[PDB]
């Protein structure tokens, strides 16, 4: 028995909860901006539901509040940053701003960010680049929490290592590819497990390497493992993200020495290439893009399942959720409220927010 | 079938292109790329392309003795028109210009539109990696719809490959190179000739119904390839269409741009080339090697060990350099027929066959 929450009011609440944690004003805003945007886009695993986990990471000495990305190298068209375990919502925002400026100066630039706390929905960083008028390409690794098996392997070796590319369009939503290199997102298994239903086949193996559709293998001991998408194809991409993101950013790849001591210590590396599309000799680019968009959607389909462009799913969800509210399941909401209580938000403050959110 | 010595097969291929009309350097460039594809184990893009190239040329698509022309040069980006040259020529010229530009700028891009078939994409990435660079390639196939969008029931775009490479000092490069379709078009051609099913989740028929019958890609009524991993391969195919086809200054697939022949294989490719040394990553080598060993330690069958991206092609090349390139009899017959079609004298062709047989 879930709820629908007004996005503006819920943002106010999320921001208040990070102030209570100790975040200063700008930090709390940056965190709330990213989390609410993930909820609006339909990517709820990276939304307000991350809050209890973030408190745990911080309490355990991993996530550091009120930190900033530090420049460790700047050379030609590339800047390299140490996220210093800051909120990824802070460090990646700082990284994009520096990278976008570098692309203004050089036409094509790169920003590498290692050792940032969880950077959330990667499409959000791409949207910043696209709003400034650039193409961007992002290789992301998750440092030292193995949860995905290599093709041919029977246990976890690397993170869900997302890949993201964006193409900006004048007066339209950007074409946005953004996804994990695993066969299914980790959060999907968490949802399926709570609901008592299986996941699709070809996504999971159990502790012994045997294919399974039971999501309990990702949520209870003995832990199994996620598979990569499309066998060797998702695996090749996950490995390229590990190396271009993890190693090439100046960060850590996953191996014995680098494993996290907690499942809440979620650290990302990201290498981003930012490209001014106007440098190319493509006078007909807009018309060719639009002609293809129209042609691809004319493919025969069920009425309830029209063809989408990359990034259109998020745009449509956002529109629905601005109008109807953000849905939160009752268990996640309880966990959120309980976590807010435990960091010292007074009961009366939480009551007043709940009354505002009931409207 | 047969097993052919790579070096002899190279001489043959080169001579066949001279006979077609290619000048020496073009014939060499075409032979280099085709034999490398066979050595790497990607036979669809190897010597077996020759009959299709002859058909394409005869129909006025592929042009012999053409070159990529620089149509724009702005900052770190160069844009080329391939002029329907052999892709083995146009893309070679594109990589050379792009690598030069990346020497100059640290990070550069080269866009190539309107090139004839550029073959195995990893080959261009290997040139970038050999010069010390990371490269990323978005490729579209112009106006040959073969693959359905996720939720669609017919073909709307090409097999649109994606490629990324990371160079390693004194080692093979980490090389991702694949089509965005669920299965290679070539594999369906093979499974048809051999009369076997393809795996499930790869094909739909003319009415959009799932099938394992490769007949649907080979006879009428034509069905369609699916993308890999549903929306995932579909989103990547669409980004390749746009970043490759549209942004390179080329054409995307839609009604007005459909080819009139299945052999009119024209590629657009947008390549970003990145000097990895610009990043502040003093432990990059060690972190890369540590990951490589760690990922291989995952429990596995002895006969199916874990590979790095690119390792498969490296191993195949070693095996085929030693054992020879295998060619199926039907393909070899098509190659010999195409050689006669472009006027190679019977005695020249026979001389080559005898040298290849021994
Ligand atoms: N920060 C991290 O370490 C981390 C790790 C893994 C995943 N993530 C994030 O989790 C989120 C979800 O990941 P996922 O792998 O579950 O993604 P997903 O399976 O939901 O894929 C979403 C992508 O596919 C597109 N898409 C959806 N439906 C489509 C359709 N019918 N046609 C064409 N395209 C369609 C979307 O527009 C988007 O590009 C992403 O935002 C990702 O960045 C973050
Ligand atoms: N228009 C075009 O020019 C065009 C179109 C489509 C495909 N192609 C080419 O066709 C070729 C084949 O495409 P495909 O989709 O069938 O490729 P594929 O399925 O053979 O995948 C090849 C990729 O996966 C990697 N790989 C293979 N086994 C692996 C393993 N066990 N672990 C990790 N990685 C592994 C390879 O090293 C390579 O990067 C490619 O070279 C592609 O460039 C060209």
């Amino acid at each position: 028995s879930g709820h629908r929450f007004d996005a503006q009011t819920l943002h106010s609440f999320i921001q208040a909860v990070f102030r209570q944690m100790g975040s200063e004003e700008q930090e709390a805003k940056l965190v709330a901006d990213h989390l609410i945007a993930a909820n609006l886009a339909g990517h709820d695993s990276h939304g307000i539901g991350m809050f209890p986990s973030y408190v745990r990471s911080w309490s355990q000495g991993h996530l550091q509040i009120n930190h900033h990305a530090k420049t460790v190298k700047e050379a030609g068209a590339a800047v390299t940053l140490d996220g210093d375990r800051a909120f990824g919502q802070v460090a990646a925002h700082e990284a994009m701003a520096l990278g976008i400026e570098k692309a203004h100066q050089h036409g094509i630039a790169a920003v590498a960010l290692h050792n940032s706390h969880h950077i959330g929905r990667i499409g959000y960083w791409a949207e910043q680049c696209a709003a400034a008028g650039f193409v961007s390409i992002h290789f992301v690794s998750v440092v030292g929490i193995p949860m995905v098996a290599p093709f041919h392997g029977r246990d976890s070796r690397f993170g869900t290592n997302p890949f993201c590319v964006v193409f900006p369009r004048k007066d339209n939503f950007p074409l946005l590819l953004d996804y994990a290199t695993s066969a299914i997102a980790f959060g999907k298994t968490r949802v399926a497990w709570h609901k008592g239903v299986p996941v699709p086949p070809g996504c999971l193996i159990d502790v012994n390497g045997v294919p399974t559709t039971n999501p309990a293998v990702m949520q209870e001991s003995p832990l199994g493992s996620l598979l990569t998408f499309a066998e060797h194809k998702g695996y090749a991409l996950a490995a390229m993200c590990e190396i271009l993101g993890g190693a090439l950013s100046g960060g850590k790849t996953t191996h014995q020495e680098t494993l996290q001591t907690s499942p809440d210590a979620i650290l990302n590396c990201m290498t981003t290439i930012i490209i001014n599309p106007e440098l190319f000799g493509a006078p007909d680019c807009n018309a060719q893009t639009e002609a293809f968009a129209e042609w691809v959607k004319a493919s025969p389909h069920d009425d309830d399942k029209p063809i989408l462009l990359p990034g259109e799913w998020e745009v449509n969800t956002r529109r629905e959720r601005q109008k109807q509210g953000i849905p939160l399941d009752a268990g996640s909401w309880q966990a959120i409220c309980d976590a807010a209580r435990q960091i010292g938000m007074p009961e009366e403050t939480l009551q007043a927010f709940c009354q505002q959110l009931a409207s």
